[PDB]
């Protein structure tokens, strides 16, 4: 339970949509951390005199995308999750950039993450919406949509923890 | 390849001509290493790997790209350091405007600092003169005579270098 316990404690912590976002490609971004610090010998403190600028903010190397060009250019990440990270650092950006906020139930937020692999791979639950004369009574249809919300976002939790997983072996 | 390189680096006709085709060289050489240790397929791969590699890409510089060899375990110690120190070299060069010549000591001591030219074994040294003067043409002769062999004898560790960085 451990280790993915943690993480999606930390997602679910994450009060709105831009909050979750920014805790992921965190989470991800020391998951990579991880694992660049695996490939270039740990050790040396001659070859950490390389090594350490090259990897550092300011370094050619510092950047969480380029880091994952590289692990991937370099046959270590496999395609299918090189895409995923990616296409998650790049919807974070947009909604960073984006003045108005949106809701895990909204179309350029939901849509996103069903073309993800890992989704596909995980397969999705979500909760059926709000209809006109369907069954559902409208001093609820607030905390159902909140709750809708809360699967969409699980989902999406458990597939991060997935990632981290999969980046640890 | 270990020949149509020797006469590159001998139809330089200078100092600073000659670490340009000597860096020219490591370049390429080492191109070819890092392309080899890169994915080199599939179109979504090349898609990434392609500008990653390209000169405005983060692996677009040379010394760039061997501090990442270096830091990958690919090179040893003994050819990093050479290879970025005759880097050094090439640009303190062409920031320089006065020529050089290879007996110069500016020039010769850091080449006799390299770890190859200090072990395939080109060793030795030179007095400054000439006494007086009636004796600067047989003295020209031999700094001449001294130039082509230093000239050579780092011909001999670059040809070295660049034929471990393809085995």
């Amino acid at each position: 339970n451990i280790n993915e316990s943690e993480i999606i404690e930390r997602l679910n912590s994450a009060p709105s949509v831009r909050g979750f976002f920014i805790a992921t490609v965190d989470v991800f971004n020391e998951s990579i951390d991880g694992l660049i610090q695996r490939i270039f010998r740990k050790d040396n403190f001659a070859v950490q005199s390389v090594v350490g600028p090259l990897l550092q903010d300011s370094g050619p190397l510092g950047d969480l995308s380029v880091r994952l060009k590289l692990l991937f250019g370099l046959g270590v990440l496999p395609d299918d999750i090189y895409h995923d990270i990616e296409d998650i650092i790049k919807l974070k950006n947009h909604l960073n950039s984006d003045a108005s906020d949106y809701e895990f139930t909204d179309p350029n937020i939901l849509e996103p993450i069903k073309k993800l692999h890992l989704v596909k791979k995980m397969g999705m639950v979500q909760l059926e919406v709000n209809e006109p004369d369907d069954d559902i009574d409208l001093e609820f249809y607030q905390l159902q949509l909140q709750r809708q919300q809360q699967i969409i976002k699980s989902g999406l939790s458990l597939a991060i923890v997935e990632i981290c997983n999969e980046l640890g072996k």
